[PDB]
């Protein structure tokens, strides 16, 4: 898929399960327009999001639900959630993998962007 | 000082100077109601945002201009933005400062709350 | 494999390709003898570093050259190098990726520890 | 101050106290000579490691014991210890400050690099 979506957890030491995903999209009139969403599987991945003629030039945000995952393991976290925005494809096809890193008070997040 | 903010850069090995930080907090509505910003200062810092009686409890935004302080430098950065949400909560007397440590290509952040 | 290295590279949003490994493990002497050596792929990973036989319990320590890697492009970094220095299978055997995002004056590493 | 080491806590979200910090400086047979090292304050901070005229170029190390750290807190930690490897170079009037944000899987470190 040309979207990707992975999570790791820095308290546990595991990948991150069961993390709630939405992907939104930035529409003509400004508004945040809902692209996709899923959830990430037993090896903290999300795939199959979107597809290669679906995802377009454009600006995207993707937000993690780090907040209702650590809510499930007992931990009152600061973040709401983790939010990355970006612009895609506007240098032609690109495939691109959102990881996360996260801590009840911290996260980290980088952009692997390779080009097939 | 119940807020502050503080901004890195992990390419340089400095601190993020005269980046535009907005503070955003969500209304009745769910709406982004501008609340403070600036610039940071040559330490990297924002300080004087809001004051303890007007930063009650909610759900708060601070937005960095990653994109602006990259272009600055010359570098393509990937963010359009960097994003952190999070609800202020009452639980005692408490600070916030939110971190950021930033990459063209990912960043990191962190809340350190402390009690005066 | 039992132990991995995955490396990625945050100022150019790629994996962190040909990024010399070094694996060294505590001696009853206590000194660092060699235990494994390599170079990331073109995926920013290091796969057959060693075998379940061979990677017994002790302390190992995985230096990740990340000095040469910045040296190859133009850029004078801060570290000599990451280190990574953990007990390995004293709870049983057990499956390790050690990941590393770089920045030329900054760098995270985390571990997920799995069980098969 | 030309060396300051800071250390926070991602778990709690707070500056990470009363944590041992040793500095060694390599010597000529590639050794590592202890040079300073003292445990961080109630702000999560060590001052006074050393003065302009002793921390000459050379490699440094600093080493943290986040073993300690977690275990005192009740998490099983993974790494043995954080360690920053780096060369001070005299490149101008600099001063430095190295941080590390602690997880118990993960942590990350960076150098902020300023001149006074
Ligand atoms: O295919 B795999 O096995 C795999 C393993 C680990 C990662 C980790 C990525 C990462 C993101 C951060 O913000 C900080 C950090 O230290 C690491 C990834 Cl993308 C893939
Ligand atoms: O004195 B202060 O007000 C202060 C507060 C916070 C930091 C450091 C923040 C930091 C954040 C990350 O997401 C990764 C990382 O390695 C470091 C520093 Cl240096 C200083």
């Amino acid at each position: 898929c040309p979207l990707m979506v992975k999570v790791l957890d820095a308290v546990r030491g595991s990948p991150a399960i069961n993390v709630a995903v939405h992907v939104f999209r930035k529409a003509a009139d400004d508004t945040w327009e809902p692209f996709a969403s899923g959830k990430t599987s037993e090896s903290g991945e999300l795939h199959g999001l979107t597809t290669e003629e679906e995802f377009v030039e454009g600006i995207y945000k993707v937000e993690i639900d780090t907040k209702s995952y650590w809510k499930a393991l007992g931990i009152s976290p600061f973040h709401e959630h983790a939010e990355v925005v970006f612009t895609a494809n506007d240098s032609g096809p690109r495939r691109y993998t959102i990881a996360a890193l996260l801590s009840p008070y911290s996260y980290s997040t980088t952009a692997v962007v390779t080009n097939p």
